[PDB]
C-alpha cells in the first residue's frame, strides 16, 4: 500500500500492517487537513477530529 | 524514451506508452518544479499544479 | 528549527538535537541539490557528497 | 580481502588478518558512511554508530 502525505503529491510505501490510507482534519476545519499517512483501522470520530480512510493506492 | 528525476542529475527509461517528460510546478510558481518524470499525455486543466512536458530524451 | 526540503516550497520542524539546516551536493557539482534536510553536525570528510549547512530557519 | 575506501570507488587490500570490510555510519545520519576499510570482527553497534560488515571483496 502506498499513501500521499500531508503534501500529497508525494508518497510513501506504508510498513506492512497498515493497509488503509487516511486523511485528519480538526472538525473547526474541513478545508486542509492536519495529516495524512499510513493506517491499520480507521479511528473513531472525535468531537474535535475527524478521519477519512480508503484502501487502494494514493486515495488520501 | 528517459526522462529526467525531480534530481535532473538522475533519469530514468519511461515504461510502455508514456514518451513525454514533464516537470510538474504548483500553479503559483513556475519556476520550482515539485515533480519530475514521464507521461502519456500532457495535462490541461486547471488545478493546483501545473504540468510542461516535452519530447526528447531528458528534457524535462 | 525548521528546514527546507528538498523541493524548498516545503519545509520541516527539526528532530530535537537537529540545529542546522543543509543542503547535499555531488562533489564538484555544487549547482543542483541533491537532498536537503536537518542535521546535527556538518560531516566534513571527502566523499562522492559535500554538505553546505547554515543554522537559521529555512536557510537551505 | 579487497576492500573500498571512505571513497569507495578506490580500494586496497586489507592486511594480514583483517578479513572482513565494513562501512560505518553516524545512527543520526544513514545516507553517507563516516568510514569505510577492513577489519577482522564486526563490532556491536552503540547508540553513536553503526557498523555494517561482509565478507567478501568490496563488499562495503
Amino acid at each position: 500500500r502506498k499513501c500521499n502525505k500531508l503534501v500529497p503529491l508525494f508518497y510513501k510505501t506504508c510498513p506492512a500492517g497498515k493497509n488503509l490510507c487516511y486523511k485528519m482534519f480538526m472538525v473547526s476545519n474541513l478545508t486542509v487537513p492536519v495529516k495524512r499517512g499510513c493506517i491499520d483501522v480507521c479511528p473513531k470520530n472525535s468531537a474535535l477530529v475527524k478521519y477519512v480512510c480508503c484502501n487502494t493506492d494514493r486515495c488520501n
